[PDB]
């Protein structure tokens, strides 16, 4: 029906996040149509678990006219660096909450670096707790803080829509910040731009399997992630490997040959003039020259505690894990950031990955890290070297 857009609160402790998004879910739906949330449903965050990594996180909807939202909150710092980094949404955007009171702080500042660590491509901020504060003059100051602080991690903090608004005070009934929380939503609407559908998307098939079929030749087998590959189209095979080229000659589903393979499905591929023993486990379908192989990147990585199932030990500079994407295992070795000789379980560190054979990647592109088959970390690649 609607573009759904994944959207959540950032910045600070008791700079007003819940608050906040308690007071976007009222003023919402009683504006729009929508469920109120109330502060203490959204401050009580439940336990989520995604293969060990465990996560206090509140997800709530709400609905702008032409846009549907899924909004994430989380309670603790903690919890963001490891929903940023390993949770289930990729944001499309986030509201930086900055308290007009205290300006910005510490975990103001992390957040941001993690957010563009991670590829978080728009930030909005709302100055909050301007109930608080009379003197237009302050806010004008904590106001070009927040534009600084963003710019210095790239974000183009002179055109990023900052609301003056109060929470509490919107989320207790006056009209007058009720509005606030309204230009808020405008923003959301018209700032974050809305988000390619997989389909439109140059197109890209993860290989899980290959056959050589009687009669045809070598089909390799996956889900579609993003575009369409139609019967006669170019496509490349990246990763492992150097790439190859071939021609798409066939689209089968189970039994029904089709003219096309579109994003969602399960299908198998026909390639000319490719063997079997010319597909490797990790590689990827893709529209020719839309995704290149790397074998060394940066990364955000968040590494699983004892009790999360993780390591009991630390590692060093000589570490060799597995780093999984998508569908296999690739060996890979480490640098660590200036000053930092160790890394215990439980740390979030930026790192330095060099992996022995090649995957097809962009900056985005999310990964496990494993010991003989058991997630021992989940990272980010940051940017692709
Ligand atoms: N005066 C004022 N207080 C607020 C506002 N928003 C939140 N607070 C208060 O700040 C405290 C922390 O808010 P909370 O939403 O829990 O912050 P979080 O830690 O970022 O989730 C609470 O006591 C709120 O009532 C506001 O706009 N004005
Ligand atoms: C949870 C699975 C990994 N795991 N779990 N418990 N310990 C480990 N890893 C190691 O012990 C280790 C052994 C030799 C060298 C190094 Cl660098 C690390
Ligand atoms: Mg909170």
């Amino acid at each position: 029906t609607k573009p759904h857009v994944n959207v959540g609160t950032i910045g600070h402790v008791d700079h007003g996040k819940t608050t906040l998004t308690a007071a976007i879910t009222t003023v919402l739906a009683k504006t729009y149509g929508g469920a109120a949330r109330a502060f203490d449903q959204i401050d009580n965050a439940p336990e989520e678990k995604a293969r060990g990594i465990t996560i206090n996180t509140s997800h709530v909807e709400y609905d702008t006219p032409t846009r549907h939202y899924a909004h994430v909150d989380c309670p603790g710092h903690a919890d963001y660096v490891k929903n940023m980094i390993t949770g289930a949404a990729q944001m499309d955007g986030a509201i930086l909450v900055v308290a007009a009171t205290d300006g910005p702080m510490p975990q103001t500042r992390e957040h941001i670096l993690l957010g563009r660590q991670v590829g978080v491509p728009y930030i909005i901020v709302f100055l909050n707790k301007c109930d608080m504060v009379d003197d237009e003059e302050l806010l004008e100051l904590v106001e070009m803080e927040v534009r600084e602080l963003l710019s210095q991690y790239d974000f183009p903090g002179d055109d990023t829509p900052i609301v003056r608004g109060s929470a509490l005070k919107a989320l207790e009934g006056d009209a007058e910040w009720e509005a606030k929380i309204l230009e808020l939503a405008g923003f959301l609407d018209s700032y974050i731009p809305e988000p390619e559908r997989a389909i439109d998307k140059p197109f890209l098939l993860p290989i899980e399997d290959v056959f050589s079929i009687s009669g045809r030749g070598t089909v390799v087998t996956g889900r579609v992630e993003r575009g369409i590959i139609k019967v006669g189209e170019e496509v490349e095979i990246v990763g492992i490997k150097e790439t190859q080229k071939s021609t798409c000659t066939g689209v089968e589903m189970f039994r029904k040959l089709l003219d096309e393979g579109r994003a969602g499905e399960n299908v198998g591929v026909l390639l000319r003039g490719i063997k079997r023993e010319e597909i490797e486990r990790g590689q990827v379908l893709a529209k020719p020259g839309t995704i290149k192989p790397h074998t060394k990147f940066e990364s955000e990585v968040y590494i699983l505690s004892k009790d999360e199932g993780g390591r009991h030990t630390p590692f060093f500079k000589g570490y060799r894990p597995q780093f999984y994407f998508r569908t296999t295992d690739v060996t890979g070795t480490i640098e660590l950031p200036e000053g930092v000789e160790m890394v215990m379980p439980g740390d979030n560190i930026k790192m330095v990955v060099t992996l022995i054979h090649p995957i097809a990647m962009d900056d985005g592109l999310r990964f496990a890290i494993r010991e003989g088959g058991r997630t021992v970390g989940a990272g980010v690649v940051a940017k692709v070297l």
